[PDB]
């Protein structure tokens, strides 16, 4: 029910698994047991057996065993228009970090109908492509379906982005994500980071973490602004791996480029 709920457990935080304790003591008219119970995040608890759960809670760990395997087994729909967002987010983050990182002078989105810049503050020139472009932005879309065997040789200046664009094979100058591996021989796994050049602001449980590239994190004291916001992007990244897709790039691309913007 609370939304992180609905991520895989191996995604749930301490407090989410607190929260869990919580929606099933009301779900399953259960005795109430202390929120630190099971004082661990969720990848934790998938570790423990069953007897840890009936020694941690004698009068519901059965229970509260058995709703995660149901869980595990019929894993909950996420909401459309939260996952679009979350997507979106990711997009315009990873996107706009690639350019800043390595100053592509062009970048070639194909699978976009809609003629939409997830960047549009970047300083590139933003070309579309799509099989089926929209009617209403064909003017400004090359009617084009991409596949290797044909355009290999193509689109080998600046960048290209395949945002859900499921291509036979994805070029080496690419940023990709795919939803669910020789389709991506010529790029690497893209790991997680978050990237912020807004301003700094101090007015939190502090936040720790080699992959926050931001200005405040050069010294290790992450600001209150970025905590919050490397936060909440976290959430949207954990939904988009949570429900399936995958993200992939360019195998030159290194995030200390983007410390270096700093
Ligand atoms: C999931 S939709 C939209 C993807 C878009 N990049 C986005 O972020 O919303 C997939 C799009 O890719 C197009 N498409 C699928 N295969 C393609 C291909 N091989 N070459 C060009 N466009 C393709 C479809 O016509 C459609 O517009
Ligand atoms: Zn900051």
């Amino acid at each position: 029910l609370p939304a992180h709920l609905r991520l895989q457990p191996i995604y749930w935080s301490r407090d989410d698994v607190a929260q869990w304790l919580k929606w099933a003591e009301n779900e399953f008219s259960l005795r109430p047991i202390d929120s630190n119970t099971f004082e661990m995040n969720g990848k934790a608890l998938l570790l423990l057996t069953k007897e840890d759960f009936r020694y941690r809670s004698p009068h519901s760990g059965d229970e509260l065993y058995e709703l995660l395997q149901h869980i595990l087994a019929q894993p909950a729909a996420g909401d459309e228009l939260k996952i679009n967002a979350a997507c979106r987010k990711v997009q315009h983050m990873v996107v706009k970090a690639a350019l800043l990182a390595d100053k592509f002078p062009v970048l070639h989105d194909i699978g976009n109908p809609k003629a939409i810049k997830c960047v549009p503050q970047a300083d590139v020139e933003w070309k579309f492509y799509d099989a089926q472009p929209c009617s209403d932005k064909a003017y400004k879309i090359e009617e084009l379906f991409y596949s290797y065997a044909t355009h290999s040789d193509k689109f080998t200046d600046g960048v290209c982005l395949f945002w859900n664009c499921n291509v036979d094979r994805y070029p080496a100058n690419s940023i990709v994500c795919r939803f669910d591996k020789s389709a991506f021989v010529n790029l690497k796994q893209l790991p997680f980071f978050y990237y912020s050049d807004s301003p700094c602001e101090s007015h939190y449980v502090p936040l720790k973490s080699a992959t926050c590239i931001t200005r405040c994190n050069l010294g290790g004291a992450v600001c209150r602004h970025h905590a919050n916001e490397y936060r909440l992007y976290l959430d949207a990244y954990n939904m988009m791996i949570s429900a399936g897709f995958s993200l992939w790039v360019y195998k030159q691309f290194d995030t200390y480029n983007l410390w270096n913007t700093f």
